[PDB]
């Protein structure tokens, strides 16, 4: 299978292709295209005229349809869609199918929804004249917008960041995961059979460092730089756009708490963070790394979370109760792997897991990890601070409600926290004392998308979701009348 | 005078000091001690922990209590702020009567406002167990926030910035130009006397590079720079805050175009362009320094822009008439006469203006250049192109409307325009054409504080103003509860 | 038997059946089984325990895409609804397949979508416990809505109120103008056929006093009375429902003003008047039945208007060209007649029409009338102050501004206003001084469904449209959390 | 003492005057002139003239900082305030200084900052012409705003009106209840005072029925009649208006429930139980005169209500520990005994209560009743289902929540309801199931100005408070420009 690129309404290749790899079994399944300086350029060049062509001319009303219609065509081949990221990543067919694949189409069906609701702003004023004037405002388009999204929600962060993109009138020049570039080829087949114009939508395939990431990110004709991803490739990214003064998005993961209060629901604790620990093999920036449990209850909920954890099961994306697949790939095994033997020098205790799973078949030529729980380190160690992203968690015990906000707290990351409890007044009390941009509380990763979403310190910049989409996308200017 | 910085509820010396310059006659006004690295530390870690202190106690009402305070001391000692921002700069002293304080007393009782009335939202979903959830989202302090403040409207743009990075319960340490550092100084004193608590605003003097700008910038303790400035400058910082994905939020140059069309109210548009391009010598971010005018009514228009530009009175700030005060320094006034033998070579015809006033007394040791009008420079001149920030325009004829809007739209800038016509329909096609953040009508800098501030392209990224302002300067947090 | 009422998802007859007449030709088009008193009692039991089943157990999401449905369903049977509108009404068929009929299916749209976007608010509280509360509200379901529509624009304003009753997720009784129940018949079957759940939505014909359209009115069972139609009749309802304390909306007469400026384009004013004064015959409560024309324009706009209103074709909805219909009814030919003598008796001058067309075939006995204009009476006539509902206009000159701004204002109605002219400052500085709810200027009638939409005085109570149907058609509850 | 009615900036008497009496001790406390139809048609017209002059051109920041100068000027007579309010109805000092008083003028600084900071709305669209067209709406001044106000809360009720009416631009005709007439009188003194003008606010003094109040209603020169009482009052009120057509805004009566779950902290909701049924000897439309506690803790809750409703100190408004003073008036005491006698007819136990304390000096010439308690009747009983209006509740058992829900909204009633309950899911899942349009959890009349306020059924229509207040004091207007 071949990838290519989409540049001005036609699929071209490049002067070198690279490798997509199944990491459910090491086998090569397509060779993609990398996209050059050239043709990062002429994605550009024509995402800028695209904007003075018929989508320019487009009514919102008619932009949304044809957004709804993009949407309707990732429907018509929703199984294609399935495979398509299941092949790429190793995630469940269970996942992809409920999780990855809906959302990808809610969300160009509601940042649709919104590009037709949404509305701006008047003001009066008096003046020294007696006759007054009047500000009123309105979004138009920022321009091209430039998009470069990460491998472990491929195609869910991938429209995330183009629906609203598009819904607001821009143009796009996109640029998905070196890892995971199939079902964004696809998108650009929906894209062009659902007849979007051509230089609207630019999909370009490659790396970062001296290939069409950073291309992307220097090039002068972008106004907006979007990005999901790492910390330290949001601060590079930032610094690529500065000359440029371009608009920038940022979600930049983390190392997220879980609390579990004596009063919670201990059962359903337990298995919400199993699932916050290990849903995508724990391979979601929104995943907690760290739990923060009761002193009163700490050995009980380890207990049962360690019985859960060596329930669920790890095979094939088809395989049946199928719970995880691997690692998106070896060189990411092998970071996580390293943080396992760290963990172990740290003093860890390993409750379970700490290894890779045995196969004696194919598999084994995949990129596997167990689900892991370790016990016993410091808050200090580099095993609970920095981000791991796979599917780990270290469980601590705490005393105290400010204790453990203090060491929750205690980061230079702060994107999410799933906190529980059944007691009201702490639900709300200590949600708002958390310093990070989402708070979910008995629950984790449930989205609204309406909701302003991002994080604080090193864990992004900016927010998006509803209105902040729809302002971040856009130009908004403000028009003065004097009368 | 001596120009002390204010740190943790002291005002503090410093180990090194500078000499504030009056721009009118050159003489010696004050001694500005400068912060050191050390004394950047000392007030970012004085701001952090009076966020932990009586500050963050504060309910909201209380917190706007204190702030109109703050503005009713400012009030109290209006002509002190006067005399202060006079001696800086040069001003006429009527411009800081009924611009320049009576807005920074706008700004902070506008914030005040906005705090006590400022609220979020609420969002309602449905779940699988149909037992739906509930996203509220709050505003929170962002925590220390990094003001970095230019020359040209010293009180009034710093209080733009500290009066929502106030009302939003922050804690700031801010560096006013070192051009105009008194009325910072007396700000500070206003602080001290209304009760502010220790900590929560701190004032650093000196430069930029190696110095407390630099310092302030790199300090890992701020949440947010805040920066109103050279567009260049504006990159810089960009990169300086990337490591640690600090919230920034930018106002940068402009080469702002006024648009003069056939139907205009001539008189009242020759008038409008004289403002200007004019007001405070052209060192206004806003000032228009391209002028586009119809051709039938170009050569009238520029007779008129004439004579209306050699009636202005240019000479000391109290002086009877006065309509221009000088540059703020001869180093800003070598940038701009470079800019004014430049556009002789670039060929340009000079209307009026081209050099210095002679007055033969002190004023010779000031900083004064002539209001300048050219004519006859190609668009591609760098003249035509490039921020001068002087009492300077160029003014070119065109025929037609989409001609215009194109030449506008035609820069790597795009802050502001101004529209002269009386025309209902091409009041506002034109205006939504105009790729700037800020269109104004037959006027030019009337000002709704509730208004999104801002530019595109090199002239900005994010906006402030209103509840603009309301969010960039807090943490925005979704809380999401299962029920 | 034709014409059913539809409760609790039963097509149901009634004890007595009055006749629906074609208003082209005098001819009966169906029998219509007027609802009594328990049958009204029947459909609001229905409606209210139809708030206890499936319909109040749906989310939002699946609400929405319901309605969607209804509407897939209207535009799916297209062609019938335009027949059974144009069989009612006389509507020309052209009318029926651009406004009336897609009008009816984007309520259905607009509203479902607002549904889905719409959200609610958190407000933030210091306590003196020092641990605060929040409140945040909610919309919820009214309750029952009772719609009474009118004979005008049937579907239309049918829909316009269904619509938006179902999306907030109330159940509705609806009575249709006697005049005109066939469009709304058929909504009822659309509604079957998609599933909607019986009880939700029914529908009742019949008359008003003594019948049908008065029961609903006195039913304790109801939550709300919408309502569109005459003043008088508006002040009945407001009394029925009254011991009640029910939530009313009203949007009611109005004797709305064109005016035109001598700087207007007249031709395109002309025009403009044509179509204010003429569409749908004169009967839209938007109309202009009275018009200003400044002097130095008013003879030369005059003959322009004469000249149009001749060249209109009065006949056969499908006829070729056809630009007018007939009037509803006899009984409002009539009362249109009535006016067309007292405009004599008055002393008009008739410039055109004043009279029945003779056609010489079955249109004879149908209920046309002529397009008519009048010129030459007094501010204080009937025939200028008394909403007639016909196609016509008085049309009087004007000097001054203030002078033509007070006798617009000069009236106990206040619907709409329709102002042409060229100038920025005029257009805003008048269309702000003018007291009704809804102006237009270079244009009539053009509706964005976002907009609040209402009168002032005798044209109403309270407004509709966007946010403002979301608001009246939903119970608004704040909750107060003790943290 | 006397009080007069102030009218186009005059004091004046009338032909006709009546008694305003102290409830403590039955004593003459002042006379009242009784406007007449003539006086109430005087005031109405200065007051529709009144916005013709200077009060309708000043700006909104003007506007907004003379009603804080009316804040002020209630601040500077605060303890005349208090006495007023205190001789009138004998409510204790401490409630006068705290809630009372302060509230009044919180109001008008909470209206007065909203109308500086309040905006509207843009929405641009598409047109068949391509050329779009723009909507803006803009609020203005509704016109003369009637204002009928209760004698339970005078300054707080009376003001919670008034100053949005005013903050709106509006001017005011308004009458307080004949039994609290004195507050209001010093509140046309400080609005002279401050420099109102003339016409802006009047005052007219008298009864209901054939007297000032209904000459009010019926009169054609108001726009508004918004009122604040008795049920059936508002039903009378609505008739009145219907004629006109005017807008309308209700908050009525209440049978309002306390719900007390097993899981409630169970001494904070026996102090808050007594509080939300005595405060104010249960003259608060807030008040809860129904309470249902779950079974299980039913008895322990009423044992523990008794002890405390017993330790209540009922007696003089300044007395030493005072928690309840008299009813308004005799009349009222009557009404309220007649209703302890017939819940002793309907079979209920009197926990405590049930009549007249016995005090043997000048309060027993005053219209004292004792808090009273009642326990087993059954839901159907009139004293469970009939506004008191006095210091009683009934208490009643539950088993189920549901049960309870259908309980709390069996009524005609629907203004507020409090719950108890330490449990998270509870709290938001039952508040929102509950049929009225206030909440509170674990709390009870904890007010956010900023909040909507009103209720369902019989105690009202319309919201007021934030921005609901300032729609319904403002003519919303939509303005359409076609391009
Ligand atoms: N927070 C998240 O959701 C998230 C997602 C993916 C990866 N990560 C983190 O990053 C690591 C893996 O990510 P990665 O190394 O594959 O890429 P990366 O996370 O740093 O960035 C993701 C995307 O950015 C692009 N990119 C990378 N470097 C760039 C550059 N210099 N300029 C422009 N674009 C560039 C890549 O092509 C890729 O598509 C993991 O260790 C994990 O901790 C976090
Ligand atoms: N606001 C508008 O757009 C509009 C529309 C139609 C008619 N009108 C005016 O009304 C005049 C008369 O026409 P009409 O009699 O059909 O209008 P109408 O307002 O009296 O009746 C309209 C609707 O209300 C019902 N109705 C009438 N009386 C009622 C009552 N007492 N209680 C409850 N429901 C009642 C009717 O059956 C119908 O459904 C027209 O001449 C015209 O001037 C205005
Ligand atoms: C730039 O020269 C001027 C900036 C002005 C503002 O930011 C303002 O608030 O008016
Ligand atoms: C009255 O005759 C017209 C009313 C029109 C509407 O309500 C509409 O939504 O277009
Ligand atoms: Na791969
Ligand atoms: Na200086
Ligand atoms: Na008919
Ligand atoms: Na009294």
């Amino acid at each position: 299978s071949q990838l290519l690129n989409y540049i001005d309404g036609n699929f071209v290749t490049s002067a070198s292709s690279f490798a997509n790899i199944n990491p459910v079994n090491g086998k090569l399944i397509s060779d993609v295209f990398e996209a050059d300086a050239k043709q990062v350029n002429e994605a550009v060049v024509a995402a800028q005229n695209a904007l003075k062509g018929p989508w320019g001319k487009l009514s919102v009303q008619d932009r949304a349809a044809l957004i709804h219609k993009i949407a309707d065509g990732i429907q018509a081949r929703f199984e294609e869609f399935v495979a398509a990221e299941v092949a790429d990543t190793g995630r469940p067919v269970h996942q992809a199918r409920t999780l990855d694949i809906p959302r990808a189409i809610a969300n160009f069906r509601t940042f649709a929804d919104l590009a037709k609701t949404s509305h701006t702003d008047l003001f009066e004023m008096s003046t020294s004249d007696g006759s007054g004037a009047l500000n009123y405002t309105v979004r138009k388009p920022l321009g091209v917008i430039g998009v470069i999204s990460p491998w472990n929600l491929p195609l869910l962060l991938f429209t995330w960041k183009v629906a609203p993109a598009l819904a607001c009138g821009n143009t796009v020049v996109a640029k998905p995961s070196e890892e995971s570039p199939s079902s964004a080829t696809l998108l650009a087949e929906v894209m062009h059979d659902a007849g979007v114009p051509p230089g609207v939508f630019n999909l370009i395939h490659g790396f970062g460092k001296d290939s069409a990431g950073e291309f992307l990110t220097q090039h002068p004709g972008i106004s907006a730089l979007t990005f999901t991803g790492e910390s330290k490739t949001g601060s590079t990214i930032m610094k690529a756009v500065a000359d440029g003064v371009k608009e920038v998005s940022f979600a930049l993961g983390g190392k997220n708490a879980a609390v579990v209060f004596a009063d919670a629901d201990l059962d359903a604790a337990i298995e919400g963070v199993l699932r916050s620990s290990f849903t995508n093999s724990g391979q979601v920036c929104l995943c907690s790394e760290r739990v923060y449990v009761h002193r009163s209850i700490f050995d009980e909920f380890v207990s049962g979370l360690k019985v859960e954890a060596e329930r669920l099961v790890v095979g094939y994306p088809d395989q049946d109760g199928v719970n995880m697949g691997p690692l998106i790939s070896h060189g990411h095994r092998d970071k996580v792997l390293s943080y396992y033997r760290l963990a172990v020098d740290e003093g860890a205790t390993v409750v379970t897991g700490g290894g890779v799973p045995k196969f004696n078949d194919e598999r084994d030529q995949g990129a596997y990890v167990q689900p892991t729980i370790w016990t016993g380190l410091s808050d200090k160690a580099r095993c609970v601070t920095e981000e791991i992203f796979g599917p780990v968690c270290h469980i601590s015990p705490f005393d105290d409600e400010d204790e453990v906000i203090n060491r929750v707290n205690d980061s230079n990351y702060g994107l999410a926290c799933a906190i529980w409890t059944t007691n009201l007044s702490r639900a709300h009390r200590v949600s708002r004392q958390i310093h990070v941009g989402l708070v979910w509380v008995n629950t984790w990763y449930l989205r609204d998308l309406r909701t302003p979403f991002g994080g604080v310190k090193l864990s992004g910049l900016g927010r998006e979701g509803g209105r902040f989409s729809m302002d971040f996308y856009s130009d908004i200017a403000n028009i003065c009348i004097k009368i």
